[PDB]
DNA sequence: ATTTTGACGCT
DNA sequence: AGCGTCAAA
């Protein structure tokens, strides 16, 4: 009663760009706008592998994942833009360029926390109290939200922008404006602000995105993806019964793997909702103490995990697969393609370091070999202590080069599928 | 023969 | 330290 926390102390944005390599491609090619196409890397292989789709395309079935010459045969008409290619590799640099673009408008706004290349989780607390205090009683109009949908409304007693207006004509009539400790209108307030920086996003890079405003990361997380693209999704707190009802435990983040199998299949339930059923101490005697208590909360939409202060990826990484044939088996070819990653961790580290004021002092070394099923097969790290990409492929085959069973000096066995370097370890320069 | 990333947890 | 999990385009 009095005394439970009902985890509605925060509000919490997650911004999250749509289609987000289609549409930096877009924006560089007028041609491809409004139109189905996809960005694909590499073409030799079956047309290239697909990495991002847009929504038109989306319509004809074309996934990630998808061999371009196998989406060409749901979509005739998909058009294509390639990743560009650098030593021997895709190079993602014009959509890690665009990530900053996005970050550095979203930071004017509140302090954000980088969660990947083009996604954001905002802190809105404080801006919601100060823009309540601006507000000074007056009602929040329908105008202020053009684009966003209250999660679960309309309800009670055809068209898709008719429903939206409809549930958010519900909400704003049920708000108490005169209470400013009221979660929900603090919510209210937050969706006004995520309008404004979504507009503001549009307006200075050309970039449309979906955004998620409720009370905690997990609950952003899931509200963003309720209503793609170009909309924003409030979930408050007296949505979660109903929408975890009928929620399936894959669909909330970190539960989309081998976890979330496992307290499909140890519980007997298919819902979020339905892990309300259950102790704290039940939960933690099968997924651990951290992991019980995090579902305990969750299922209830109550989640403490702060939004940290962070805009920059705190590793930068270079990688490249050799798959079937093309595994590397001769020493020069591991070397080389050493050297080739090599070179673009010292462009990339050294834009880095001019850029924010830091060094990165550990080299990690990660290789595969042919026949394992995991990402990695072994991993070695180095002091990074010189931007120099000659030293770092040194050191990398250094730390690797006893992994060669072969006894031949100049061929490498059994045959490399990956190679994979990792700056970390930054400190302040 | 998706590939190329990035964060964080465990021991 | 080195390995594993989960998530992005
Ligand atoms: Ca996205
Ligand atoms: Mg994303
Ligand atoms: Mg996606």
């Amino acid at each position: 009663g009095p005394h439970m926390a009902t985890g509605q102390d925060r509000v919490v944005a997650l911004v999250d760009m749509d289609c987000f390599f289609v549409q930096v491609e877009q924006r560089q090619n007028p041609h491809l706008r409004n139109k189905p196409c996809a960005v694909v890397q590499y073409k030799s292989w079956k047309g290239g592998g697909i990495i991002a789709v847009s929504y038109e395309a989306r319509a004809f079935g074309v996934t990630r994942s998808m061999w371009a010459d196998d989406a060409k045969k749901l979509c005739p008409d998909l058009l294509l833009a390639q990743v560009r290619e650098s030593r021997g590799k895709a190079n993602l640099t014009k959509y890690r360029e665009a990530s900053v673009e996005v970050m550095e408008i979203m930071s004017r706004f509140a302090v954000i926390e980088r969660a990947a290349i083009d996604e954001a989780y905002v802190d809105l607390t404080s801006a919601v109290q100060e823009r309540l205090q601006k507000l000074q009683g007056q009602p929040i109009s329908a105008d202020l939200l053009p684009s966003t949908y209250i999660e679960g409304l309309p309800q009670g007693p055809v068209q898709k922008e008719g429903m939206r207006k409809q549930g958010l004509f519900q909400w704003l009539d049920s708000l108490q404006i005169d209470n400013l400790t009221s979660p929900d209108l603090q919510l209210t307030v937050g969706a006004v602000i995520v309008e404004e920086m979504r507009a503001a996003i549009e307006r200075e890079t050309g970039f449309q995105c979906s955004a998620g405003i409720s009370h905690n990361k997990v609950l952003a997380k899931l509200a963003c993806g309720l209503n793609k693209p170009n909309r924003q999704t409030l979930v408050s707190h007296g949505s979660v019964p109903q929408l975890f009802s009928q929620m399936p435990i894959r669909k909330i983040r970190s539960l989309g793997g081998k976890l979330g199998a496992s307290v499909i299949e140890i519980l007997g339930i298919e819902y979020m909702g339905e892990l309300t059923q259950f102790t704290e101490s039940q939960l933690q005697s099968h997924f651990g103490e951290k992991n019980g208590s995090w579902l305990y909360a969750m299922c209830r939409g109550i989640e403490h995990d702060p939004v940290k202060p962070r805009q920059l990826p705190k590793t930068i990484g270079c990688s490249k697969n050799f798959p079937g044939k093309t595994a590397l088996a001769t020493r020069e070819q591991v070397q080389w393609w050493l050297l080739q990653l090599a070179q673009e961790l010292e462009e990339r580290l050294t834009k880095d370091r001019n850029d924010n004021d830091r060094v990165a002092t550990q080299l990690v070394v990660s290789i595969r070999v042919q026949g394992d099923k995991r990402l990695s097969s072994l991993r070695r790290c180095c002091a990074l202590t010189r931007y120099d990409a000659h030293k770092m492929s040194h050191d990398a085959f250094t730390v690797i080069k006893n992994c060669n069973t072969s006894g031949i000096q100049t061929e490498w066995s059994p045959p490399l599928t990956m190679l994979f370097l990792c700056a970390t370890k930054f400190s302040a320069s």
